[PDB]
């Protein structure tokens, strides 16, 4: 249920979907890899939210445009606008409380 | 004067050199790219310190071993041991004050 985002489809994803979570990650980032299964299970439980993953090395232009630097970066979008973020691994509860507020 | 480090030569670099600075960076990281010229000029002024750069995407095993997550990460080594770090872009003065303490 988690979309693999790229430079070409990123804008469409956050435009067509009202409430969006984007996981900005990298292959070398241990907390990123650790967080991925929890993002997957959250995507399962919250089909009313669109979840996407953006590999910073793969889509460097998206990473730069958002000034990504601290990983994982979990960004929350509503109506195409960045409304919240989490920097670094956090508990599932941290993500879930922020999701429920946006819903 | 800044060495390009990789998985094979990393340990040697921080072992053979008593005082070392390592710049952990990525191509998509704007503060990383911004900081690179200042690292270069510092390497110029401090030939008594070995400076190296480690591209996280290139040497993922080194990145993971050190639990790198927040970029740029500037790590300071003495006798092969991590003794200080800076997370994120900082002024040159921040790096220079920490360098002078280690010297």
């Amino acid at each position: 249920p988690v979309k693999h985002l790229n430079s070409k489809n990123f804008d469409e994803f956050i435009t067509k979907n009202k409430i969006v979570v984007v996981d900005f990650w990298a292959e070398w980032c241990a907390p990123c890899l650790i967080l991925a299964p929890v993002i997957e299970e959250l995507a399962n439980d919250y089909p009313q939210v669109a979840f996407g993953k953006l590999n910073t090395e793969e889509s460097q232009d998206i990473a730069m445009r958002y000034g990504i630097m601290s990983l994982p970066t979990i960004m929350f979008f509503k109506n195409g606008e960045l409304v919240d973020q989490i920097l670094g691994a956090v508990p599932r509860e941290e993500i879930e409380v922020r999701l429920k507020s946006l819903l």
